């Protein structure tokens, strides 16, 4: 179908890697959304899945932050994708992690769990998210800490930047942390911000309906046990339509992994 060529791959670990593809001249998203890609399978077939474009809407290319699942009918297959080499990808970009679909407010939330930074590695650097918000506090967590490498690194280059570093040096608050190897911040999201540990290892106010907007981009489960969190500090779930405090997207279907 729609093909599209990958131009650089980086394999973070033996079950992650990101890579970037051309993009259809024809594409406009809103940062946070995602699109079907897939390769074709061995009787020549369409092996479709969602995935959260984790490049900026400006940047001229294609970003994907990827899992490696062996038996995985496309990712078995992907983990292989070589610079030169195609995927097909369905330029019909859609999604509920976008800034339009939350009431304006002060202050920006993006809670995920492994895989689910990718939309936020996308909204990080959307231009959009530093204009609309006073803060934006970035809170990824995953069980190891070289999970959260691609995202740190990612952090690291925007707060280091020649010319934007010094402003999001001053708004954007990244909270990584590890709940199955030892590390300096550890816990799961949901713990965290329950206890207001977060709110005290960041020096900021606890959550309120007012000021807080919330992404949630993490299992199913997670996604679940977050927004009752949420809830519990005033902030209701929203929708495109009727926007409101926050909004969910699941990192991937299933059990885990
Ligand atoms: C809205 C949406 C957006 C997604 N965005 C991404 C993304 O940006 N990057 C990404 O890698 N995946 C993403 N996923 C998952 C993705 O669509 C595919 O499942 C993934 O490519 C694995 O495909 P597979 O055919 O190799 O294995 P599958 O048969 O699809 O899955 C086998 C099992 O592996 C596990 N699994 C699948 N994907 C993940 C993952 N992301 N993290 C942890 N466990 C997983 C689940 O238990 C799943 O049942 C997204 C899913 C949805 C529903
Ligand atoms: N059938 C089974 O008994 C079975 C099947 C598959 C995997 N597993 C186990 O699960 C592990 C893989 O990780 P996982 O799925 O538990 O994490 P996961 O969804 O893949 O995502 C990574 C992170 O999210 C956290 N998380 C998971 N559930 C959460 C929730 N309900 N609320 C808030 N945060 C949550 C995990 O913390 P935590 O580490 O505390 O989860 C982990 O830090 C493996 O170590 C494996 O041994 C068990
Ligand atoms: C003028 C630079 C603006 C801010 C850059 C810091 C983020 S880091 C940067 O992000 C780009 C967009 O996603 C990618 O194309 C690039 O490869 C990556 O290193």
């Amino acid at each position: 179908p729609d093909a599209q060529t990958v131009t650089s791959v980086r394999h973070w670990t033996d079950t992650l890697f990101s890579f970037r593809v051309t993009r259809p001249q024809t594409l406009r998203f809103r940062s946070g959304e995602f699109v079907m890609i897939g390769l074709l399978d061995d009787n020549g077939k369409p092996i479709m899945r969602a995935y959260s474009i984790a490049s900026p809407a400006w940047d001229e290319e294609l970003e994907f932050y990827s899992i490696k699942v062996p038996d995985g009918p496309l990712t078995s297959r992907l983990q292989h994708i070589k610079v030169g080499e195609q995927i097909i990808l369905r330029p019909k970009p859609v999604g509920t992690l976008v800034i339009d679909a939350l009431l304006p407010g002060k202050r920006l939330w993006f809670l995920a769990t492994g895989t689910g930074i990718a939309p936020f590695a996308s909204l990080m650097r959307e231009p959009e998210a530093y204009e609309k918000f006073d803060e934006v506090i970035m809170m990824h967590a995953c069980r190891t800490v070289a999970e959260l490498e691609y995202g740190r690194q990612l952090v690291e280059a925007l707060q280091e930047d020649p010319l934007i570093g010094e402003l999001v040096e001053g708004k954007l608050k990244y909270y990584p942390t590890t709940t199955r190897e030892e590390f300096h911040h550890m816990g799961r999201i949901t713990d965290n911000l329950a206890s207001g540990k977060v709110f005290e290892d960041l020096g900021i106010a606890p959550m309120n309906p007012e000021t807080d907007r919330a992404m949630v981009c993490g299992s199913l489960a997670f996604n679940v046990d977050v927004m009752k969190v949420l809830e519990s500090y005033g902030l209701r779930e929203g929708a495109n339509s009727e926007p409101r405090e926050f909004v969910v997207e699941k990192a991937f279907v299933g059990e885990g992994i």
